[PDB]
């Protein structure tokens, strides 16, 4: 019964598997709405943004997948399930790309508007509305799976230090195919803190900062990038929300930039332009903030919080 | 020639001292004007406020701070000018007690009314207009003397190490009369950084934080005062501003605490409610910020912004 924001991702057990029906059956009342209200925002954009052939593209695209859900029958029993299980992994896969798509879709169109706002407006409600989809979906196609220490995509003891560990090793290994070397990362206060936790939107935002902090880091030690400052993480856990400080000596966000760097699609080039106010909107829709301390000349701290599960 | 908030602090040099003529007559148009300001301020408040005796006291003390500075005949030469400070001195001696008197003031009658926005309002108003007054008026006075690396109060090439190091050295003395030690403090960032730069709103600022951090500190590891974590300073100094980092790990403040800390005459107890809406008021006064992280359950990060001379 655990949940985020009006949405619900359903803890229950059954060897019989009646839990899985209860779920589908979810799934089936609520992807459908939602994928029209989505509609909606693609029919309301400005009228030559939404006539680009790759928004138009991605359009196409939310269509096929609302026809295709309300197409399906409602579900009875297993059989059924399992099949709409097939759908739910298709349309997953057929959505991968989304982001990009609307990321290169946007990219031109959107200077032929007078209106900043409403762009960032589309993207962070149709982001976070996908990540609400995919949290929804993945977690009913786990819920098949039996995987030690996950009700779904929900682990019940998930360590931070660990899976912040995950995304050090990928980041700096990214680092060093560009750089020939990354910054080592220390990870001091909670470090052996473990609560449930759904593990998903960690695993956007965390690389996201961290790829951040290493190009920071290397592009201003370009004289010595045999030896960098470390990147310095901090974990604070509490009763109320975890809190992931990363903080580095990469020279700060210098005040020009500093009004554009949430701004989709704005960029200093791990070039797209994307990570900031994605990773800022996933993590205001599932409560938490994301905040950003410059220090111009020295680094940046980036604050990541979300909240606990209920 | 150097201002900061639509007032200048006169830069300029004279054997046989023009220079304090042109400034006494610069204070005598100025401060009577920003007395009367206030005085209207006064005028204002909620009448149950107003009456208050300790309220009604400073009321008076303004008043006759204009009566005196308007009845000052206007500066012709030196022996006016040197007269004129005396007045000033005074001024300044009668009125240093005036923001405990406004505390001890408002703590009472502030209850009474309705509208919590409105004695924010006129506490940051008042006392930034102080702070201003002081300024401009311990700037004159400083004028006659000759210090090296002084014009006025004026440093001409500030350490921001340095002017830390003494308010350090002053709040752990308190600190170890409280508790029987104090944390160490580290410097890290642009230590050897000089510029220049007015000491005088360091020196209310550092000591608040300094005060509030190693208290935190002490009253989170009361089962071992001999060992406690440092409080790590760190400079940042880039052509727009210089910001100050003064970082602890004292436990955070606390979600319930969060939106009142920065509320005057809110504490939790170095217990008077004041240091952290004062130092942001100044702050914001000249053009800068003051702008906490807490980690609930390790500590605080707390970033002090001043802009730099033009
Ligand atoms: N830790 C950091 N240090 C310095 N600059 C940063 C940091 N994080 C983000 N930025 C700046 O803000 C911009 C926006 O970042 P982001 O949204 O991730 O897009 P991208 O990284 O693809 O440019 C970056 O291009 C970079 O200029
Ligand atoms: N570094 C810090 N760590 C923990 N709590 C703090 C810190 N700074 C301020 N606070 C909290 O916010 C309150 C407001 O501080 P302040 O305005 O300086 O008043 P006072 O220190 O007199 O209580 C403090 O009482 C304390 O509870
Ligand atoms: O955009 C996406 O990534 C997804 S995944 C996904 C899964 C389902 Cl079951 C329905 C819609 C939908 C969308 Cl839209
Ligand atoms: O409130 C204060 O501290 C001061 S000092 C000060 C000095 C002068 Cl010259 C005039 C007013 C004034 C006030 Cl009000
Ligand atoms: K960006
Ligand atoms: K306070
Ligand atoms: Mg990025
Ligand atoms: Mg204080």
């Amino acid at each position: 019964v655990r949940l985020t924001p009006t949405m619900m991702l359903y803890s229950g057990r059954s060897q019989d598997g009646s839990h899985l029906l209860k779920s589908g059956r979810y799934l089936q009342q609520e992807l459908p709405v939602r994928i029209a209200h989505r509609i909606k925002g693609f029919r309301s954009l400005p009228f030559i943004i939404g006539c680009n052939p790759t928004i138009l593209h991605v359009h196409e695209l939310y269509i096929r997948a609302f026809q295709k859900l309300t197409d399906f029958p409602p579900i009875k029993d297993q059989a059924d399930e399992a099949q709409y299980c097939q759908l739910v992994r298709q349309l997953l896969d057929d959505h991968k790309d989304v982001v990009t798509l609307l990321a290169e879709g946007l990219r031109e169109s959107r200077k032929h508007i007078e209106d900043e706002k409403l762009v960032r407006y589309f993207l962070d409600k149709t982001l976070t509305s996908r990540l609400g989809f995919r949290m929804l979906a993945t977690h009913h196609l786990a819920l098949h799976e039996d995987k030690p220490d996950f009700v779904g995509i929900i682990c019940t003891r998930l360590s931070p230090k660990k899976i912040i560990e995950k995304w050090v090793d990928f980041a700096r290994r990214l680092c060093e195919h560009k750089y020939g070397n990354a910054p080592r990362v220390r990870i001091n206060g909670h470090v052996a803190a473990r609560f449930p936790f759904i593990p998903m939107p960690l695993d956007y935002i965390l690389p996201e900062l961290l790829k951040n902090a290493m190009r920071a880091t290397m592009e201003s030690h370009l004289d010595t990038p045999y030896n960098v400052p470390d990147v310095v993480i901090t974990i604070a856990n509490n009763d109320v929300d975890l809190i992931i400080r990363i903080s580095d000596r990469g020279g700060g966000i210098a005040h020009k930039d500093l009004d554009r760097v949430m701004d989709y699609h704005f960029t200093t080039a791990h070039g797209f332009g994307f990570g900031l106010p994605t990773s800022r909107a996933y993590a205001e829709y599932l409560g938490g903030s994301l905040q950003l301390q410059s220090l111009q000349g020295i680094g940046t701290d980036v604050y990541l919080r979300l909240r606990h599960i209920d």
